[PDB]
């Protein structure tokens, strides 16, 4: 029932953090609607030009959706999702991300994701479209 | 010609590719401006729902589209793009991504890639915009 | 029954008509998921740059994406739009939209557009999802 | 300050905005990288589900959008933006249109526009992308 439904809420969390922890990603606030979460990048994952590859950037800002979805217990799926680069993030930044829902539907929502380094410049915007 | 520089390119670039050869993506074909890589979804790469992770999708779509948009022989990179997720990838199912050229300026360009499996099935289709950022690929 | 559906498209059919009409859309070119239609830029419709106004163009995409829908009795709406302008489209351009829809599912779509001037250099490129 | 001189051309530019004009929009708030406009839908605008059009609303967030890029006094026009449309704009509804820089460099920004209507509730979601083109504004 509603023990189902506490069940299925901590079963999505279980499921988050473990990719969060394969990802290397810590949460640091987190609240209704939102998280902001840190991962550092390690040598790991430069691509050719010495910078963090699109793909872990994609997904640190999914496992901050994640998050922010997780917040009210509204386990969802990204069905769309838009991402400006501004500027690439090196080995050795801490890069934050911060998920925010911007709309949520019946079925649908609309989440923004910001990725900033430590100097605080925006690396990367995402807006995703979710869907549950 | 156009298409034995643009494989050259593609070479050059894979044989330091660590992300596509830790996913296993091969490319199979190569044209200025066109590139289609594959890749099979193992069992590492899936979520909860046992359905392949966004970011190894997300990653393939970018791979083709890195081909493709640096098959001219001029070093470019991602500046945004966008994804539809359509159908999940699941465990042991083969995924073609392939990439076209819908724009190319001397700077700027607009790219397309869709991803499909092995039942001809579309799985995700991607529109990338790209940045040339000077000189020759890595 | 049928023929309430029937009906549907026909009324579906005569909107996207009368929107044509006002906007000084033309048919080229239609079947079976696509459609072609031409517009000429006219001097009402620049903006201060001397250039067709976003606005102009989103509903000549959107004109041209109703009739793909329509082509084959599926009256959706867009949900969502995305959009790159590569040039300009000035006064007395004839701009070819060309809509093709290249996903459909049980409720939603995706449909690609391009508006090409008349030297057929593109100058926007449209992606929509579509619901209905 | 920073404000009035993001009004200064706002005013410059409405005087001769005949599209803004046309459709009824008033700017109602500007800052530098920040403009807030507004527009009644009226019955002329309304599709076949006496809904507002999306080329309207395209138009309303688009016009806010170009106030808000050229508040600062570098004359910049739209490279790409994405639209989702969440509800209707029915007749008599006033949308109010807020868009706010979350990225301006020396050529090229990000601008997000949200569409409100008077129930506070959420009618539209945009997010642009602009480029400068050179010299100061129309």
């Amino acid at each position: 029932s509603l023990s189902h439904k506490a069940w299925q809420n901590a079963h999505a969390m279980y499921e988050n953090d473990a990719c969060a922890k394969a990802l290397g990603i810590d949460i640091i606030s987190m609240d209704e609607g939102f998280a902001v979460v840190t991962m550092t990048v390690t040598a790991q994952m430069l691509n050719g030009h010495q910078s963090c590859h699109g793909g872990q950037l994609f997904s640190l800002a999914d496992t901050a959706f994640a998050y922010a979805c997780n917040s009210q217990g509204l386990a969802a799926v990204a069905s769309a999702c838009t991402i400006d680069f501004l500027r690439p993030g090196f080995a050795g930044d801490t890069l934050t991300a911060t998920a925010q829902v911007r709309h949520q539907g019946k079925q649908t929502g609309v989440y923004d994701i910001e990725i900033v380094n430590q100097q605080q410049k925006t690396v990367a915007l995402f807006r995703g479209k979710s869907h549950r």
